């Protein structure tokens, strides 16, 4: 364990290993932790637990920093497998102990732990719990941020903010606090947080940092349930989520799409030059569905005022890949965003038609579409050169030079 | 090269290290080969040429066979870039050699190669060429099998049908005929060519095999452009195709999926128990379609009575690898199958209904849905049980005992 | 559960989603089970547990089968994690039931579960159990079959060899008989798992199974702890393991490198030219060790009489995956067959000495290596085809058409 | 065409796709690009050309920028397929271009294609070709940087350094200069070149660069094969390359292992928390090779002070992902690092002292290996983190807060 301050002890874990995040659709290429608190003043409260694959090292690690028996109260912030995971096995020992944690968790807690005699406190923004000493721990509910029973529990005196999931990353490293690891991984990984997994709740989150906000608590540290401990200058990440919940968008483009014999990607690359030299304010970054990290591809559409995506018609219909990333972005809801499909096709064509029907459904503002027939000739990749200028022009943020 | 018989001579190009086709969308296991023929008679003519990645070594390779000049016809059955991709480096050194082919290969052969100054004539199915030696080619048109542009060619005396991709697989090895390959992965490579491919023309498949026989052209080879050449007994695999063809499906339900805690998987498990007990003449197999290879699902897919399909919902739609291989599926045209669709879900669910539409989109039949909340328990697993079984006496080919 | 013969119960675990064994040594491409057995006689005897991923989903199993509490004797044939892997639930449960292993199943059981205050009961071969109803079980040690711990254990009477790993493979379905699975598949999985596990053991398996066959005793069923129970003929798989075990080995050659620009490639591809065209009867495989299944290559070397390996000089050293694989092949301990080292470089070479030198640190005869410069030009490739042709010569079972 | 300088137009191509260079040993995550340049003065020249991926697009690009017959010399700073790979094509249609290029040129150009009839121009240090209006190409040799024909070209006037490979990285941007592309992206491209590439080569770097310093030439632009042209404060990225070059090493311990039960995984991590708790200046990564990114943990190999590699015991050998590994940093010669060798074992282990002698031949300075026996207890994993103490002592910078 690991002294976050005063009373307040890390008693997570790290997992360097983990690549694949909600099944294989979050990949965690600088690994993850799992944050779980051991607060120790008159009474003992631990916040959260650890994913289920390290329930075993969990519990026999909360032996080594304490008699089990001496904790009084258990705090669920969220009861997702990878937070909540160890709590049977925990439960077994203590099962007498408390949960404290909202109405919807006890619904999620139970629906994965099938353990409804436990002894569960239903919590409500403003509630508290004292431990002693003068301080006491502050709930507040945040639901669908991300899950119905999201809430997050602050520490007075102390003035430490557990957040759970909210401002956290997946980011190892053996050192705990913000100012103690490289800025450049963190900033990566909180942006590649947000952008694929809070996205589609932004309209609720500053609402609620709002609201917490005025509660005048103030806040020494962001004690996550993945990454660092925020510790110096821990709004940072808050005003992030600010700027990130509204409708973020940078002077970019992003190109994706997947091909069979490369066509498609040359049309890809004749829009790109297109726009590069039309309007140079644009940063533009183009993915292979089939060949790049999905994550990535997703960061980048979340920076992006707006993207092409590019298909080749196979069976009258689009590549799987192209199809499954457009469901997916569906449900992130991006908004302010615009949205152009190309590709190549055979005879009859039908699929660029298809994706851009999608995009539209996924809530991109079109523009044309681009088609072309078969290889694009240096005629043809003229006219895919001239798309992206007449996107660059369309697209631009501003007056173009 | 190989002596097909007499004087036709094998000078393709064998790819034991390809695992790529269609992009990523078709995993050739085994390798793969790109069949190219020589027939020397009075005159010389070239079925076909090899992948564009050989192209350098297929000239060259010709040149050990041939004086190039001395090459009188080609022939392009198809002229998709795994076996026209050579011909502009071939067309460089003999530009004034007549070319053979549909006329919509016309469209294809200059859509790739941008060269139509070359010297095509066009060909219909009746059409013949004298090659001397009282022997001619016969062309057969056969449009959307699979290209526009697919034809075959009919060699009389050798009676040899060069069926480009018709009859092949991607199968490789160094034994150029059937019988001297191994059976079993002959066979699985053959029907996983069917199944992936041919299956959206299968309404076509029949009447172009029909109206060939009604040719009463003896066939004593058929040779393809991937595989073996097929010698002994070679009109085993027009059989296949016939029975493959007719919207085919043997008493076998395939269950896919996709999971992010397993909820969803052990869904599947009980749905397939149900089913296993209420009838013992289903053949059954599981995939996580995450963890499996595509292409073996679509094989079974195309094996099967009927599917279930399995998806937890993320951000209100359904697991984006399920929603690719819906899209794929919807293009593939399966026939006379059924389908359900299942899942677990955390609160407002919806993914489940999404996905069952979909599916139907797709041209299954559907029968219900079915639904479970976080991760089953005994009795919801008893209820995924029971879907089984009731799934099991619906989709019975035959009075259960 | 699932009745294997008289009071005999299947209470394991399919698992359709495996792919990754021995880390990702062991690549499980059709699943795999793993199989547990509840005999009901006067006593109650449990026959191994399942991987520990389904400990949770085993002893509730168990459960709805047995109280627990009548559980009188645990058998532990083999304490590897994918069959003692629910042994720390269970034994929560029920503590002082006693266990029946090995005295090398004492240090791996409590090597990995921390329990030695467990009731361990200490058996050798010959060794009994009454079940009453004149049933017994009878103890045979099997030491490094495959490990230090693993032991078999026969049912009198029902005429059952709990055999564990032994006679197993990996191989997921509904259907628990071998007469109830598709016969090709299960034969491929029984040799895929003999070559990559139990080669290095070839000289214990046939004294033991000499020793077993020595017993007297009948065989109605082995009842293994992966894949299917063997009731049909079940000594099918006994006589294939006599025959794997001495040295096994077909007229077949494999052929696998790794390439940075294919030089190498090209070189394996004359190589094959020249064995094929020299001796008609030898099978040959060829695979890009980058891009190919390694569990299907080791299958292919287990199954050849020689090898040739291939790999570029990269910074004066062999290829790593090339450098793995042989460290790989090292341990398994192939016997009585030859190799051949080859591969491209750039100026100083060295590489392919190298390897030559760890294949036969590996324990190949080794034949002369083949190398080349930069790219084989024609004169370079017919040296490679001669090659081949050579080593055709050299290593023929019999005299050469 | 980009314009770099003056007359100097970019007419490379990018590489937004490539993902696996040297076969599979090295992943461009960032795509890449193959810089050529057409530099228009009184004679035209070319340097280098592109991938051979791209022949037929450099070609084309090539005559829409000039009349081909209009080149006058082709400049080869080096032969590798991926900046000669057009080579053929291009000398197809201006046979009589003469090439200039370093002695081990002729032999690497000729290596792979094949054209020893084409007109070589043997160039060394300090020869001179003039290009008209007072500008002159001066050549300089740099054998072993990294090839045996590498080589650099400098354009007098407008003080430009065609670097080929040098002071290059893999990193695709529609912008061509280093002050237009984010800059810690671009930096990690550099590095992750350098340490993968020209580690070996460190003690040719240093001297060539004095060499070339010490010709008093002015630089205004270092234009290389890979990635941007450094423009802004180009020297910036000549010190790092000093800075690589000097056996550089951080306050930073790299641990990779491979584990089969993550009983080597769980010793990985208690040895990284006594490094952590004794010298908390020391930045500690951990990567599973069988789940990194390898040209990662290269990198980090190279930023390291010394390493702990762990592997399992499997057949009496260590696992074969180690083995290669630690074979591919052989060939790296990494200087002036330590090295320390652990992991588990079921009963005779040996794996642990096999790679800790592997790990010396490599050339790390040895610390005493660690072992374990199956799962670490409490009491193992103290050893381990113990063990992580003495590891941080012994490699301590300075003297330990
Ligand atoms: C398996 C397959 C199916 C195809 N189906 C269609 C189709 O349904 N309609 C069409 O217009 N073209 C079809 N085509 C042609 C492709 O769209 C055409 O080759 C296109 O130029 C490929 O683009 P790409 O290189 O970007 O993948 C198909 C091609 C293949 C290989
Ligand atoms: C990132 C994420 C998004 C989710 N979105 C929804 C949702 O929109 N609606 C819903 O009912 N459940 C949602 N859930 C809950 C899952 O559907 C629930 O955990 C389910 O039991 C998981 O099924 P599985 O284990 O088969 O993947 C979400 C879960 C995660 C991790
Ligand atoms: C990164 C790298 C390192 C190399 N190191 C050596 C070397 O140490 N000695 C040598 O003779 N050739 C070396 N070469 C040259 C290759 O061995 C040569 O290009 C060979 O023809 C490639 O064979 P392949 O295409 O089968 O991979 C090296 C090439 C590369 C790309
Ligand atoms: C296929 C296999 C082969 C093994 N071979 C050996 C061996 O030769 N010597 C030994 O001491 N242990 C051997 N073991 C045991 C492992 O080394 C032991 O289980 C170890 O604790 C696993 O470490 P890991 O979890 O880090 O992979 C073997 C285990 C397996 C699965």
């Amino acid at each position: 364990s690991i002294v976050v301050k005063n009373n307040i002890h890390w008693v997570g874990q790290r997992d360097w290993e983990v690549r694949d995040f909600h099944g294989t659709e979050y990949k965690t290429l600088r690994g993850s932790s799992y944050n779980s608190y051991l607060i120790r003043e008159e009474k003992n409260v631990l916040i959260d637990t650890v994913d289920h694959k390290f329930s075993r090292e969990f519990v026999q690690n909360l032996r080594n920093e304490i008699d089990l028996a001496d904790i009084d109260y258990i705090v669920i912030n969220h009861a997702e497998e990878d937070h909540a995971g160890a709590l049977t096995e925990l439960m077994a020992q203590i099962p007498d102990t408390p949960i404290y944690c909202t109405a919807n968790a006890i619904d999620s807690i139970n629906g994965h732990h099938h353990h409804p005699e436990w002894n569960f406190n239903v919590v409500k923004t403003g509630d508290t719990l004292d431990i002693g000493n003068g301080k006491q721990l502050i709930f507040v509910e945040t639901p669908m941020l991300h899950w119905p029973d999201s809430m997050m529990t602050y520490l007075t005196g102390d003035a430490v903010l557990f957040s759970n999931d909210a401002f956290g990353q997946h980011y190892c490293d053996e050192h705990l606090f913000n100012d103690e690891v490289d800025q450049t991984e963190l900033f990566e990984q909180c942006q590649r947080y947000y952008a694929n997994i809070l996205t589609p709740f932004s309209r609720l989150v500053t609402p609620k940092i709002t609201e917490i906000l005025g509660f005048n608590l103030p806040v020494d540290m962001i004690a996550t349930s993945h990454g660092v401990v925020w510790r110096d200058n821990p709004t940072q990440i808050v005003e992030l989520y600010l700027k990130w919940a509204a409708d973020y968008q940078e002077d970019r483009i992003t190109i994706f799409y997947d091909t069979m014999y490369n066509n498609t990607r040359m049309m890809a690359d004749a829009i790109a030059q297109g726009i590069a030299e039309t309007d140079p304010r644009v940063a533009v970054k183009i993915f292979n569905v089939a060949r790049s990290d999905k994550n990535e591809i997703l960061t980048n559409v979340f920076r992006s005022k707006g993207v092409l995506v590019g298909t080749s018609t196979m069976n009258n219909v689009m590549m799987p890949k192209i199809a499954g990333l457009v469901e997916e972005m569906t449900g992130l809801r991006f908004r302010n965003k615009r949205a152009s499909a190309f590709g190549s096709h055979g005879w009859s064509g039908g699929a660029v038609d298809r994706l851009s029907t999608r995009l539209q459904d996924a809530g991109f503002e079109m523009s044309l579409s681009l088609k072309a027939k078969w290889r694009p000739d240096q005629d043809a990749l003229k006219l895919c050169r001239e798309h992206g200028r007449e996107i660059a022009r369309q697209w631009a943020l501003a007056p173009l030079p």
